[PDB]
């Protein structure tokens, strides 16, 4: 009676890792993400699904992650890197029989067994077992930007249009349905009017709002970070204000939910967050011959030296308690804002990669939720429906600082000026049509591929710049050789190695 509704929304996402090198940072970060994220979510919804249990949410799987996961190099990798996985566990089993990380390394056998036998029976079809989900009602599917590209900066409305509107369209050639809701990333938004680009040299002009282009794309909804609806301080101690439970409406009739401040922290808080009980798998102590992961978080200021071995039943036995402990902040915010609603979304891969036992806390919550008289869990579809407040949002995104210092900052400008040549020329390209189709197709995907978030994301952070580097700037050098001239041959090599969007349309560029 006059319950919240509470909008969990996971965002899954890698950038296109696939042809690229295989470790620290390469296709072995795509394989870790559906071993320990996506196939335990699979497990989580065929569960709910037999047992008639209704908690749904909201989940995003990016079109650049589809490409991926729907490939047959993705696959046969996949096949390979558990069979390794599996081979590297029972080798750990072997040596650490009989001492204080058997627990663990059995635990490990029995992971691996298990993710081989399920991939085996999805066809090794992740994209599919997601469709049967939304299929069954336990999941709204939402897309993305084609590439995660930063939408407030990309330089044209005609690159942010084909961004948007690849991902439409990689979401219906997946699940044959049209997608309402979308995931900007970074809950990067910028309104209509003027615009001046931080770097030359796309045009100075008055700009539709990325509202405007959603709606013209068929989205109807999507998610912004809390000062984007109630002002002050950005979350990235940031308090929750009314206006955060209300649904918003704007002038273009996009509507949209903001992020709620108390269930971030509770989950994300480097010092009360979840993930930093003593019991949880330490995820950055590797084992010095398998890499396997074999002890607990044990304390969150200890040393890598200092942890203790990993008990995997006590840590998933305590997500039930966490999982009463979440619900129990959901019912007091729910007594703070009666019917209101309460949007929690988190990157997906937080749950069983980062933080191990997360998929197991998720499907706690929801079978709590399913259960609960206070709190209904409810699809982003639904929660959107009925009041909305008449709402103006200023620009902004979720990231540190609120807006876009993350992404545009002295070492990526560098970066903002190929992406801004390069979007100025692919138009043109396109307009003229004197390049051979498969050359304006892949020229597109290049570009694409260079506007991805990904790059300029690490562009401060000195262990990763270099290689972010390196993949913009070879993208760029891709794009530019394929419009001066490259050999049929040499097109062929760049369409195998960066091979998302079969049906990318140059046409878009015309907008």
């Amino acid at each position: 009676s006059h319950m919240a509704r509470f909008a969990l929304v996971l965002h899954a996402h890698l950038p296109y890792v696939r042809a690229h090198g295989m470790w620290p940072f390469g296709e072995e970060t795509l394989y870790e993400a559906m071993a320990e994220t996506y196939l335990p979510l699979i497990r989580v919804l065929e569960r709910l699904r037999a047992e008639g249990v209704e908690a749904p949410f909201t989940l995003g799987i990016t079109p650049i992650l589809a490409e991926q996961l729907a490939d047959a190099r993705i696959k046969e990798g996949f096949w390979a890197y558990a069979k390794d996985r599996l081979e590297r566990a029972q080798g750990d089993y072997q040596r650490y029989r009989g001492t204080a990380l058997e627990a663990s390394a059995r635990h490990q056998v029995a992971f691996w067994e298990l993710t081989l036998d399920h991939f085996q029976r999805l066809s090794g079809d992740l994209v599919a077992a997601f469709r049967k989900a939304e299929e069954g009602g336990q999941v709204e599917l939402i897309t993305s930007n084609a590439t995660h590209g930063y939408s407030p900066l990309l330089g044209y409305d005609e690159a942010l249009w084909a961004q948007i509107k690849t991902g439409v369209s990689t979401y219906r050639r997946h699940f044959a349905k049209d997608p309402t809701g979308f995931w900007l990333p970074e809950m990067a938004y910028r309104p209509k009017g003027p615009w001046k680009p931080p770097v030359e040299g796309p045009p100075e002009g008055v700009r539709p709002g990325v509202d405007e282009l959603l709606m013209r794309a068929g989205i109807r909804y999507t998610f912004v970070d809390a000062h984007l609806v109630q002002g002050g301080e950005p979350l990235s101690p940031v308090e929750s204000q009314e206006a955060t439970y209300h649904v918003h409406e704007l002038e273009s009739g996009l509507r949209v939910l903001a992020r709620n401040p108390e269930t971030t922290l509770q989950v994300w808080s480097a010092d009360y967050g979840y993930p930093g009980e003593g019991l949880y798998r330490e995820f950055h102590r590797k084992d010095p011959l398998s890499g396997l992961h074999h002890w607990r978080v044990t304390h969150r200021k200890a040393d890598l030296a200092e942890k203790a071995p990993y008990d995997p039943e006590a840590a998933f036995a305590k997500t039930e308690e966490h999982a009463r402990h979440f619900v129990g902040l959901l019912e007091r915010l729910a007594g703070r804002h009666p019917e209101g609603v309460i949007l929690s979304p988190y990157d997906a891969e937080l749950f069983g990669h980062w933080w191990y036992e997360g998929v197991a806390w998720l499907e706690a919550v929801l079978r709590l939720l399913a259960q609960n008289p206070k709190v209904r869990p409810v699809t982003a579809r639904e929660a959107v429906q009925g009041p909305a407040v008449r709402t103006a949002l200023p620009e902004g995104s979720w990231g540190r600082g609120g807006d876009h210092r993350v992404w545009l900052n002295e070492k990526t400008l560098d970066y903002w000026e190929k992406v801004y040549r390069a979007e100025g020329a692919m138009r043109e390209a396109a307009r003229r049509g004197v390049l051979p189709e498969g050359v304006l197709r892949q020229a597109m995907r290049e570009l694409l591929l260079l506007e991805a978030s990904d790059w300029p994301f690490l562009m401060e952070t000195g262990q990763a710049e270099a290689y972010a580097r390196e993949r913009y700037e070879e993208h760029a050098r891709a794009f530019f050789h394929l419009l001066k001239g490259a050999s049929p041959e040499e097109l062929r090599a760049l369409e195998e190695r960066d091979n998302p969007f079969p049906e990318a349309d140059p046409r878009l560029y015309l907008f």
